[PDB]
């Protein structure tokens, strides 16, 4: 089913940022973060 609303797109898009988060390139890690903190 099509239905992962921010429950899971949030999920996904977690798992990328800490990847980029803590590993070095935080730049994408940063700019994902700041939108996630606006997700409606």
């Amino acid at each position: 089913i099509t239905g992962d609303v921010s429950a899971a797109n949030k999920d996904a898009i977690r798992k990328q940022m800490d990847a980029a988060a803590s590993k070095g390139d935080v730049e994408t890690y940063r700019k994902l973060k700041a939108k996630l903190k606006g997700i409606r």
